[PDB]
Parts: C-alpha cells; structure tokens; sequence
C-alpha cells in the first residue's frame, strides 16, 4: 500500500534523526566508557547485578535495524546505560562520574530532539 510506504518513509526519517542524536550523545563520552557492552569474560558476575545491560554499540544495532519506533524507546535505552552504570559502580569511580557527565550533557540534546520529533511529526 501507499500508506505502508509513507509510514516506512517516516520511520526512515525518524531513524535518520535518532542517528544524529546518537552521534551527539556518544560525543559526550570521549573516553568511550559506554561504547561497547560490559565484557562478561572480564566481569563474569555482571548479569547478577544488571538485568538489562545496554551500551552505544547495541543501540546502534537496533537503530540501523529501524528498531526504535519513537524517541521514548530510544531514551529508555540511553537511560539504561546511565542507570546501570550508577548502580554497578560506586560514586567515587571514574565510571560513575562519567555517567553523571553523560546524563547532564545529553539532557540538552534530548531536550531539543523531543521538540524536533513533536515538530516534524
């Protein structure tokens, strides 16, 4: 149908917008602490602590599969990165501190993406 195609064009453009948002968020992690999944070879007990792991490479796989239907879903995943880190790591660690900085700096980016998604539909 012509409707299914128009829908597919919207999703593609949403994916395009979220790709730029992801790139902007990831620049706020210059140390690449959140770039890849926490290694289960190197932290073998991680899943006893964190039940829903997340990281920027895993978000990127979902993104390119057009697996995000709206910004809310995308935010949920970003928020997992931060919240998982702030639980697993203590307050006085480079990891926790990196999460706080990513949260604070990403808020600005997410604030405007919400307006752009509402605006452009």
């Amino acid at each position: 149908s012509m409707e299914q195609v128009a829908m597919e064009l919207r999703l593609t453009e949403l994916t395009r917008l979220l790709r730029s948002v992801l790139d902007q968020l990831q620049d706020k992690d210059p140390a690449r602490i959140f770039a890849q999944p926490v290694s289960l070879k190197e932290v073998p007990d991680y899943l006893d602590h964190i039940k829903h792991p997340m990281d920027f490479a895993t978000m990127r796989k979902r993104l390119e599969a057009q697996g995000y239907k709206n910004l809310h879903e995308f935010e949920e995943d970003f928020d997992l990165i931060i919240d998982n880190c702030m639980k697993y790591n203590a307050r006085d660690t480079v990891f926790y501190r990196a999460a706080v900085r990513l949260r604070d700096q990403g808020g600005v980016v997410l604030r405007q993406a919400r307006r752009e998604v509402d605006s452009i539909g």
